[PDB]
Formats: structure tokens, C-alpha cells, sequence
């Protein structure tokens, strides 16, 4: 399992939306932060997105978000996988794939 | 080490707590996020993001606490998730490893 | 590829950044926080750095980190570092430590 951590320009985030749904990914949580980096404003806002994904899921998940939130200028972010040991649902007790 | 990270309805955050002091946790940190799910609001609810630190020998009785506490059996109880902590230092002291919790 | 994640206190976050900017360190991710700990004020409120860095300069980015955000006094906060598995510059498709 992984968590794909999105950083993006804020008014990406609905394109980012639209790529992940089309996917059939059911949700994922969203931060606001700041970020210090080489696009010039000593900081911008960005979207922090985070979404964790089964194996199988999270290539085309990482391509969707780069190609939906990419705009060929300076700022656009960063993409970061990390893996998930274990997950659950919270409402159901429904544990890896099955929690999400 | 586990970085226990918990996305938890907002009116969840007391209890959750509460359990993780019953538990000796010391501490926790915690994020105000957006979340988006099957739950309906108009497309994201507030949730509240808990991230907690916590040694190999406790983690499992975390992650049930926060399961416990988090729960309301209904729609948009959110989720927690597991990472491993590779190294851990308290900025205070130098102390690592589970010292550092 | 490691992650690097420091909560500290507010007032610290320039020191940390021009700890980071010596090491070369080009960008960061800054969140608002709600600290709960043995610090008296419930909580109080932290700042979040999140760094992504290689193998190379992890442990010399900890301590920078370290030394700058200190006191002495409690509530300084933690620094975790988490491996991340891969990590894409979503501008160029840049890869690993090309993606920093
Ligand atoms: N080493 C890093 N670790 C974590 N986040 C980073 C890092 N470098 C950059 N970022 C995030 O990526 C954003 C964009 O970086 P920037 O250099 O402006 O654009 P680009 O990603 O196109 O190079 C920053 O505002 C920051 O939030
Ligand atoms: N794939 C995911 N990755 C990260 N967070 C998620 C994911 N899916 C859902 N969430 C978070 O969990 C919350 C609850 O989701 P929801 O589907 O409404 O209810 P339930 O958790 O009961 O299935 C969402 O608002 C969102 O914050
Ligand atoms: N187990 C933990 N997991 C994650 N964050 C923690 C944990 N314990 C403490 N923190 C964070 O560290 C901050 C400082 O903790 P505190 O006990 O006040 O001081 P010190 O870090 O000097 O011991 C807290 O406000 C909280 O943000």
C-alpha cells in the first residue's frame, strides 16, 4: 500500500479531483500549506494531497496527479511515495485494500 | 517505530485524546484538514488529521484506541494509517529512538 | 530518499530555513500545526517542516534542524525521518534525488 503525497498549485486541485475520481478512487485529504522553493512569489500557497492507494493503483495515480496538476512553469510540486505498513477503517474495521 | 497517522472527525479529537493519555502517550500532533469522501456535506467535510509517534510495543494498542475512539458507526469516520519512523530525535535533548517520544 | 519531518516552534522557522538554505537545501514544505505535549499553555501551536532530501545530506539536514530549532526549553518538538520510496518533480518528470 502507499500514500501519495501531492504537493500542487491550488487551482489544480479540482483537475487533480476530476483525474482521481475517473481513476474510481473513492477520497482522499487535502492540507493547505506553504511552500518554500524556486518559483518566485519567500513563500506560495500550495495544496498538500495526500491518498493512499493500493499497489496496483498507485502508478496510474502518480501519473494522473503529474499530468493534472503540471502547467510546464516553475512551482508545480512534487510527487512523494511512501509505504504504508497497515491501514484501517475507522467506521468498519475493514483492514489494507479494504480500507480504503 | 510507527508514525500512527489518524484522519478523524472533529468532534472525535477530545476522546481520541483522552484514550492516547490513558494509553501514556505523551503527546501528538495535529492538522486541520479537508476530506473527501462518500460522506456528503459541498464536496469535502472538515476533518481533523492526528499523527502520533509511537514505539514498536505500543502501536497496536494505539491503533485500537484511536479505532475505539474514532468510531460512531457512521459514514466519514476517516481512517488510520501505519508508516514506519526510520529515526526519531527530540529537538529539546538529542534523545533518539524511543527516547525521543 | 528520506523524509524529514520536523515540528517546531513557530519562531524558529526562519533559523531552520536558513540552516536548510546553507546546506544547499532548495525547497520545503511549511504546515500549521496544533501541538499537544508537556509544554503549558491543551495545545499550542507548532509549525511543520517537511523536507524531502537524499541519503547523502539526511543526517547533516537533522542536525541543522536540530541546532537551529532548539532552546533547551520544553516544547522544541521532534524531527522524524520516514523513507520515501520514489518522488517525481511533477514539472519534468525528474525522478529520485533529481526530483529535489
Ligand atoms: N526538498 C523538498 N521537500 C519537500 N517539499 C519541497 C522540496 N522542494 C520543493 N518542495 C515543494 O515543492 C514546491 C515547488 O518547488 P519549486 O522549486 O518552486 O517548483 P518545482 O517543483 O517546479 O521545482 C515548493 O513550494 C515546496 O512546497
Ligand atoms: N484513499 C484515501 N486516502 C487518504 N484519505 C482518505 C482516502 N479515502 C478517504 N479518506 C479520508 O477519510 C475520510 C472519510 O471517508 P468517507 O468515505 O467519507 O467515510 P469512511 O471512512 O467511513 O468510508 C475522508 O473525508 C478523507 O479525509
Ligand atoms: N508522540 C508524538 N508524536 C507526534 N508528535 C509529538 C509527540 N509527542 C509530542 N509531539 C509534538 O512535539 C511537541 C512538543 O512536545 P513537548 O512534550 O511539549 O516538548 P518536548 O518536545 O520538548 O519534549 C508537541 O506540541 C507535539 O507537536
Amino acid at each position: 500500500m502507499k500514500l501519495v503525497m501531492a504537493i500542487i498549485k491550488p487551482f489544480k486541485l479540482d483537475e487533480v479531483r476530476e483525474a482521481l475520481t475517473s481513476l474510481g478512487i473513492q477520497g482522499l485529504t487535502v492540507s493547505e500549506v506553504k511552500g518554500f522553493g524556486r518559483q518566485k512569489g519567500s513563500f506560495l500557497p500550495k495544496v498538500k494531497v495526500e491518498v493512499a492507494v493500493s499497489d496496483d493503483q498507485y502508478e496510474q495515480v502518480v501519473e494522473a496527479i503529474q499530468k493534472a496538476a503540471n502547467t510546464g512553469r516553475i512551482g508545480d510540486g512534487k510527487i512523494f511515495v511512501l509505504d504504508i505498513a497497515q491501514a484501517v477503517r475507522i467506521r468498519t474495521g475493514e483492514t489494507n485494500t479494504e480500507a480504503l
